[PDB]
């Protein structure tokens, strides 16, 4: 229904002298896979999308720490769009807090707070990426337990590997295969906020950001 | 210095000057600081703030009310200066959000809600950054709560610190623009969910403040 | 009928050290006048102004070496403004050369070439910056050779100081103080183009930007 | 290096990924190129521009068919990185305005308009900015010209680099895309003073390349 961008298992992204990046990460990335700008363009038509579908009204929700950037990005894009109509359009941003832990055996989430501002709203989940579908199917039945008008998630990722499969998502940015990425909205313990594209971590990467 | 100072005198500009949604034609007075012009003081703001604090860690911390566009902003600049260092610097970012009460006849009682691990901050250089400071009340008691868990050093960066003389003389260290003392809305700044669209700091007309009043 | 954005004679612009300047010119320039975002913003609202005026059909009319800063901008605001028509908008943009030099006595000027593309069409002169007005006089007489069905002039800046009063433009960006500005679109002998804002040039960048 | 090469294989990307004008709907077949490509690309090229040109004067002249968006957003990052350097280095910007003949059977054939003192160039670094290359005739019939001035050095950029029969086999020393055989429009590429707001690259599609079409 619209698997968004798909970056293929074969041969995927660029070479990383291709484009502009810190010289600080020159080890610590392997190849590139969605340039910045690139990332932009695709979040733009997704505001497009979400507009169809949304709008009665509207409640963006954030999850917090982690995914600020992307729902930064989305929603400037959305107020972009929201500038035209002829009647000025009520907009609310919300915010849920929300931490993972690697796991023997088991999933481990701590979640959020006070979302009394959802009943009976449209609500958009915005995730970062998608892997194993747990934070989005958390995500879900806790909305789920505050009676909302309706549900949709976007994500600017979707990795291809195996899941539970129980939700998929209804606004995708890219598909990508399945390695570790950073950059853009993703940090490696704090490390490549300043890293605009999306890239695979090395290992030289991996082992110098230690955590 | 206080900013980027706004006078009182000639107060800001005309609102046929800027480009403005029309569905706000009637809702404003005057425009105070257009976008561009945040963007522009916002990027200073940033070296500002790696002068004082580049190199070491820092952790980021936005005073969240209705929205953190300016955190946002101000976070895209740091991080461009820090694409040029030549160790990459872990930059820590976090959030304290701070829900509403009594209106705002004492806005120095915080209700903070998104408040995990605080004690992260012990032994590190917080960054605090706000939107607008008007009586000064909510930094000064979050400043307090702050301190309690022993960072190595706090600074305070506001993009706008309103000129009031219901203002309780609180300082930040970093101020984008000072105002006059009057209600604004745009950017950053929310009006019962309205102006969100809005790119420029202008100040709500009365036509305005009644149709999006709560 | 709008003077655009006036900049007083009295206590004009910003310091210094409240904007972002190139290291480099440090000590070449006075006061900064017109940060570079402030410039954009104004800029946009011109190009929401030119097309209420025209569109028959436009053609934009770039003034060649010097102008090309503020044309290609005011140009990518008025094509962002053309997106959203229901039939898509031809639009031509043309170019003059044209260089000035200092004058003994009379002025000088040297023109330009092929302007075919101008019968019957509407036609925007961009320029820079307005101080004598000579340079805007000369453009003037020159389409008005052609046999244009319409003629407007836009112009980023307006000096205050003494003129023949002759053609007083349409659209104008800025109504700044009788002092030598620098950046953005104005150099000082190939220096300053990396400068994004308007700024006082000082005297020791006078003497250092030799010639 | 060739650039980002953009394969015969899989073209580029359906259209309803990307924010396309209405009023093109039909006139495209693929996006090649979104903008922020172009642009994450062209910044790129423009720090390799000033690591075999930087610090020397450098003449920046745009070859001008229709527009210079390319240019002019080539020019702008070159600038952004010229912000840092110890001494400001003077940028001449110029133009050569070539006026199209025999349609395109033969474009080796240069009608030159815009040559001010074309002496300006001798004993001086030229970078000749471009926005495609397709034959590769024009280019190498410029080159021609300007050589025959006598500068210290020639490097040539193109934002893209057409995969040809046809092409003549002069390569570019900046190469932004190197793309497939297919005629193209969009950020830089008018066609018949159409397509000027389409900031992508797109192929034309016939239905386009018949409505628009002089
Ligand atoms: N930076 C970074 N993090 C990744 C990546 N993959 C997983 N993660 C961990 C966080 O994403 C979890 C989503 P889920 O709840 O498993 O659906 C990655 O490719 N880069
Ligand atoms: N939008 C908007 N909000 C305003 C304004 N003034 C106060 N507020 C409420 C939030 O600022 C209070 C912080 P404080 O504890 O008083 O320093 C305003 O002029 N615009
Ligand atoms: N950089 C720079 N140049 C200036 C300035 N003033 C004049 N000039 C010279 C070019 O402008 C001539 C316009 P005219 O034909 O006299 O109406 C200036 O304040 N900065
Ligand atoms: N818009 C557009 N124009 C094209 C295209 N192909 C050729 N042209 C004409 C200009 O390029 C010719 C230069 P050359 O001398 O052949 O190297 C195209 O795919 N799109």
């Amino acid at each position: 229904r619209s698997p968004g961008v798909v970056i293929s298992d074969d041969e995927p992204g660029y070479d990383l002298d291709l484009f502009c990046i810190p010289n600080h990460y020159a080890e610590d990335l392997e190849r590139v896979f969605i340039p910045h700008g690139l990332i932009m363009d695709r979040t733009e038509r997704l505001a497009r999308d979400v507009m169809k579908e949304m709008g009665g009204h509207i409640v963006a929700l954030c999850v917090l720490k982690g995914g600020y950037k992307f729902f930064a990005d989305l929603l400037d894009y959305i107020k972009a769009l929201n500038r035209n109509s002829d009647r000025s359009i009520p907009m609310t941003v919300d915010f849920i807090r929300l931490k993972s832990y690697c796991n023997q055996s088991g999933d481990i989430k701590v979640i959020g707070d006070d979302l009394s501002t959802l009943t009976g709203k449209n609500v958009l989940i915005v995730e970062d990426i998608i892997d194993t579908g747990k934070t989005m199917q958390t995500l879900l039945s806790l909305v789920r337990q505050y009676n909302p008008k309706m549900v949709k998630v976007a994500s600017l990722l979707v990795k291809r590997t195996p899941r539970s499969v129980g939700y998929k998502p209804d606004f995708v940015g890219f598909e990508i295969p399945d390695k570790f990425v950073v950059g853009y909205a993703l940090d490696y313990n704090e490390y490549f906020r300043d890293l605009n594209h999306v890239c695979v971590i090395s290992e030289t990467g991996k082992a110098k950001y230690k955590a």
